[PDB]
């Protein structure tokens, strides 16, 4: 597309450019470039990638609730809030429509390798998710399937390929649990997973992930 | 024209929205819908365009700075660094470009409190650009960033109070040319000192208070 011409070892070079520059918006491109090219990520590439979508749908599921709250406290004045929350759901719907179709047509791979399969996983776990937070009708129900279907052959590949430290594994159990409490309607299972994950955690502390269970203590606590 | 066939009042509440938002490209792109219905803008209006663009193009001149620092030192290589450089140069021309056209095609003979809150404006735009040109382009282009700021400055003397915000605003930032851009340190400061002056003839009639600590603090750095 956009970057086929482009050398792949410079795609990178810019993505770590924009980067710097706060440009994720750009970076994200970059980063897509650089995936379309067909080689594998390194550690330091998956990140960026993740790094720069992360940047890109967060600010917009940011502005997505600011708009969405100012349409709650319109009901008691005009459709221009529905509509300019309806345009900025359409961008956060194509941004993950883009990260999805990458996870899709590349990232996640035939045998790959243990570590990363995962972390793709956890991705396309966290972006079926963040259209859920948006979906609707039967839309919202097939959305929930995939986003379940994703973090769980996580789950499974992590906990028996992974040791409960691992900042990924740890990672990837306080997002399905937020997708748990937040989107399945399930905070008995939330609460639960949460807890079995901060306790074998807890025990295994003899890297630095104690800034994960940290996460995983600060839900817990809202939970009940 | 993607706004064109929105009301007016709703691109304006949209605006609003975008603010409250943080989405400042899109604010800005719904003003540029108001400002092409060829209607006047009024105060709280015209500080929503300049709110807005300003954001815009805040970043785009926080970028071209955080690259161009990156080109010098990776020349004190590969040629990934200058491409994108040029990559966000343009598209920083390209908004100058856009907020200079609905200045120059649209907004300009009104009353004098805003005639010169947009020859301001054109002033602001014209050295951003200025900030990135170079050759026989910078010196057209340096060349009329001063006759706007010049025009306004006419203006905001003949029939504005010396500590009214935009007369002040406007002499800072030609100040900010007259050093930076039109390299003529000499003038850039008996026009800060002037102005920190016949402005501190009245602390009594809050902010004023805060553009004028500007000047000095300014003139710290020139002196
Ligand atoms: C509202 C507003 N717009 C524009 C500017 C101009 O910015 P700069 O001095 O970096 O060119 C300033 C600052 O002086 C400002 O406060």
């Amino acid at each position: 597309g956009a970057m086929g011409s482009m050398e792949r070892a410079s795609l990178i070079q810019k993505a770590k450019l924009a980067e710097q520059a706060e440009r994720y918006e750009d970076m994200a491109a970059f980063m897509k470039g650089a995936v379309e090219k067909g080689e594998e990520l390194s550690c330091e590439e998956r990140n960026l990638l993740s790094v720069a979508y992360k940047n890109v749908v967060g600010g917009q599921r940011a502005a997505w609730r600011v708009l969405s709250s100012i349409e709650q406290k319109s009901n008691e004045k005009g459709p221009e809030v529905r509509e300019y929350r309806e345009k900025v759901e359409t961008e956060l719907q194509g941004v993950c429509d883009t990260v999805l179709g990458l996870l899709d047509s590349h990232l996640i791979k035939e045998a790959g390798d243990a570590e990363s399969r995962v972390f793709y996983l956890k991705m396309k776990g966290d972006y079926y998710r963040y259209l859920a937070e948006v979906a609707t009708g039967d839309d919202k129900k097939r959305i929930i399937d995939s986003a379940r279907s994703a973090y769980q052959e996580a789950m499974d590949i992590s906990k028996k390929e992974m040791p409960p430290t691992n900042p990924i594994r740890l990672g990837l159990a306080l997002n399905f649990s937020v997708f748990h409490y937040e989107i399945a309607n399930s905070p008995e299972e939330a609460i639960s997973l949460a807890k079995t994950t901060f306790d074998e955690a807890m025990a295994d502390l003899h890297k630095d992930s104690t800034l994960i269970m940290q996460l995983l203590r600060d839900n817990l606590t809202l939970w009940t």
